[PDB]
């Protein structure tokens, strides 16, 4: 097994969905953030190490392509952050890898974002998410992999993250920035609801007979999920509200 698609899309852009999506064709595992909270957390450490290499005079490009090859070992694909920040470096170590570009409207993403990944520190929302997050094991270790994950996708050392304009600029910037760098023979770009068919055709196979293209993590369901693991303090007393998220 090794990796066939590239997943270059932001979080909020139906990344969850595009792993599920990929599961069902290949049959063989996607990887997601959602890999890295619910079965994998060792993963961060690794991660961060990657990440803090990229800020080197010279990054040990090599460090990079064999810590990207054992995190990924297993997986057919890869979605999402911290991965979609390598897209470059994993289009290098494979070159048969077709690259997928998630996307939507930047006003519906940052509304997204700010609910459920990334809220303004003024938020008191910000507090509900993080209290939540803690019921999973979550850290102040994971909130670092993960927003230095966004600030090398966009291309950038210092950056505030609770300025709305900043980030619909980067947005737009790091969408035009993958479809500028991936020749357009090799990207797909799949907007929010395309479904089965694009997809399909660019990779060589047919559509899904019976099976309809997943609907997955949606802003009210993560709101929901961070009120139960607050109420609850458990994930297993709770993960029966919650199908088709894990
Ligand atoms: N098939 C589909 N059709 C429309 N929206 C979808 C979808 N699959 C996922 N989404 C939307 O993609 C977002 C989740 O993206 P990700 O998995 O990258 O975090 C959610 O947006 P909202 O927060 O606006 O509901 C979710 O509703
Ligand atoms: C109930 C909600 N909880 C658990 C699911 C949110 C858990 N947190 C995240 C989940 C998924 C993703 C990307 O998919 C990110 S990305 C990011 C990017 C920058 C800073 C933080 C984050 C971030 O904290 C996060």
């Amino acid at each position: 097994t090794t990796i066939q698609v590239i997943g270059a899309g932001l979080p909020r852009t139906g990344t969850n969905s595009m792993k599920k999506a990929l599961e069902i064709i290949y049959s063989k595992p996607c990887y997601h953030m959602y890999e890295i909270i619910f079965k994998k957390q060792s993963d961060i450490s690794i991660w961060q190490q990657l990440i803090d290499e990229t800020h080197k005079t010279t990054s040990d490009k090599r460090k990079i392509y064999n810590g990207l090859n054992e995190l990924l070992n297993g997986y057919i694909a890869t979605t999402d952050l911290p991965s979609c920040s390598f897209y470059k470096e994993l289009m290098t170590m494979y070159p048969n890898a077709k690259v997928l570009l998630t996307i939507r409207d930047k006003y519906d993403w940052l509304y997204s974002l700010r609910k459920v990944v990334l809220p303004k520190s003024t938020d008191p929302w910000k507090l509900k998410i993080e209290e939540g997050d803690q019921v999973l094991g979550i850290d102040s270790n994971f909130y670092k992999m993960s927003e230095d994950s966004l600030k090398f996708a966009f291309q950038k050392n210092h950056i505030n993250l609770d300025d709305d304009e900043i980030l619909l600029e980067c947005y737009d910037e790091y969408n035009r920035l993958v479809q500028e760098i991936v020749p357009p023979e090799r990207l797909l770009i799949h907007h929010l609801g395309d479904g089965w068919e694009s997809l399909c055709q660019f990779l060589n196979v047919d559509i899904p007979n019976g099976i309809s293209y997943p609907c997955a993590n949606s802003h009210h369901q993560m709101t929901q999920l961070t009120e139960q693991l607050i109420k609850h303090k458990s994930l297993d007393d709770i993960i029966h509200m919650f199908p088709g998220l894990i």
